[PDB]
């Protein structure tokens, strides 16, 4: 399964956008699953804190010219890789921001 029960509850209280309404469901895990498949990269990579960042590490070079398709899929699955990690968060530009954290030391 991609989330675990406690994962799932994380998930639905994250924002899509900073303070918006909208927070993250089990469609947009799906949709994310079915796009990995349309952009050739194995969805059984969602399941882990680590696949997921290695979706990012295959995806991020295609993020500055990106469609919103592409920006809405790496968004969705930065926020999965927090929750993964257990790096609470309170939206998607949260989550983007505590990844560039992360790495840039
Ligand atoms: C101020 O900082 C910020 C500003 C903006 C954002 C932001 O936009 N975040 C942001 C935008 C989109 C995100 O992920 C998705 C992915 C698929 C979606 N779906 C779609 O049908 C979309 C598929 C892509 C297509 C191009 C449009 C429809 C369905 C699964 C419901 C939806 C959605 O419409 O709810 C949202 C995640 C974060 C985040 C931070």
């Amino acid at each position: 399964s991609v989330l675990s029960g406690g994962e799932l509850d994380k998930w639905e209280k994250i924002r899509l956008r900073p303070g918006g309404k909208k927070q993250y469901k089990l469609k947009h895990i799906v949709w994310a699953s079915r796009e990995l498949e349309r952009f050739a990269v194995n969805p059984g990579l969602l399941e882990t804190s680590e696949g997921c960042r290695q979706i990012l590490g295959q995806l991020q070079p295609s993020l500055q010219t990106g469609s919103e398709e592409l920006r809405s899929l790496y968004n969705t699955i930065a926020v999965l890789y927090c929750v993964h990690q257990r790096i609470d968060v309170k939206d998607t530009k949260e989550a983007l921001d505590k990844i560039e954290e992360e790495q840039n030391k």
